[PDB]
């Protein structure tokens, strides 16, 4: 069962809009040394996801941090958020001298990266690895679209168990890794479940990926939440391993029981540590003030054939 092949799907957004969502720290994305592309979680911008963590930590490892901030706060259709990532990879690949670059993500950003790899073949040769923290490739069973209000953000419909989007990703072949991938997650994630089995049943798991459930290393009683999966010192050691590895994946030898520190990464400034612990703060107001609807967004034509029979806003998905 081959992945989608051939030409990249058309973008629904103007290219100038997509360019407007990409920023690099201290550099233009068109002339950048050793870029890393950071893809944020639902309800946040790039800086809100990563200022307290991988922006400074990647810079200290010698990368130029770059990020996308799809408006409004990653709450729009995940297929549109992916356009921002695909355009950013095209730009940063050329902008770094036509060299592959790593992609590092949090929460929704992981599914965005894997959706892009699944459906946009041009970027597969431009991404050298994926380091995904708390990704939800299967669609969580918690915090659904009809909780407390009959309307929810477009991406919340999509990142729910049973959605047409997650159905299409799995049916198109997307729960197997496409580039060398590390997925770091936690059995105690309060946003993404199920994560408890340390097996392909977990939402963060990809076949052939380096699938690191924290409790598998640190013990059954180790506790780290959805944000701590991104910010902790344990997470830094795994992510640093993945970024340095000649295999493109974190290596088990590079981390162990003595790295099982759930608190913010050692090298963050005190300000950054307090901000990292407080991560998830802005995604309350953003949600309340953002787009909301009573149905899952329609699948774009490149993805519709993989979720025939699911229901989206326009009705039943037909091929």
């Amino acid at each position: 069962m081959a992945l989608p092949s051939g030409s990249d799907p058309a973008f629904s957004q103007p290219k100038s809009v997509l360019d407007a969502g990409l920023t690099c720290q201290g550099a233009s994305p068109s002339s950048v040394s050793k870029p890393i592309l950071l893809v944020p979680g639902t309800g946040t911008t790039g800086p809100q996801s990563f200022d307290s963590n991988w922006i400074p930590l990647s810079a200290q490892l010698g990368y130029t941090p770059c990020w996308i901030s799809p408006p409004p706060f990653m709450l729009n259709d995940t297929q549109v958020n992916t356009e921002y990532m695909v355009n950013a990879i095209t730009t940063l690949y050329a902008g770094s001298g036509n060299n592959k670059l790593p992609v590092l993500t949090w929460s929704q950003g992981g599914l965005v990266a894997q959706w892009g790899l699944t459906f946009f073949p041009s970027i597969r040769s431009k991404v050298d690895r994926l380091m995904a923290f708390a990704p939800d490739y299967k669609g969580t069973v918690l915090a659904g679209p009809l909780d407390a209000l009959a309307v929810s953000a477009p991406s919340v419909w999509q990142l729910t168990t049973g959605s047409a989007l997650t159905t299409a990703l799995r049916n198109a072949g997307g729960l197997t890794q496409i580039v060398p991938t590390t997925n770091l997650y936690s059995a105690t994630d309060e946003a993404v479940q199920p994560q408890v089995s340390n097996s392909p049943l977990d939402s963060s798991y990809l076949f052939n990926g380096k699938n690191v459930q924290a409790q598998a290393v640190c013990g059954p009683l180790f506790v780290i939440d959805h944000a701590g999966s991104l910010t902790s010192q344990f997470s830094y050691v795994v992510g640093r391993s993945a970024l340095r590895s000649t295999t493109g994946q974190a290596r088990s030898a590079d981390y162990g029981i003595t790295d099982c520190n759930p608190l913010p990464a050692n090298d963050l400034t005190p300000e950054q540590k307090v901000a990292a612990a407080a991560l998830l703060a802005p995604a309350a107001a953003a949600i309340v003030a953002g787009p909301k609807q009573n149905c899952e967004p329609d699948l774009m034509p490149y993805a519709r054939p993989f979720a025939v029979g699911k229901r989206t806003c326009s009705g039943i998905v037909t091929p």
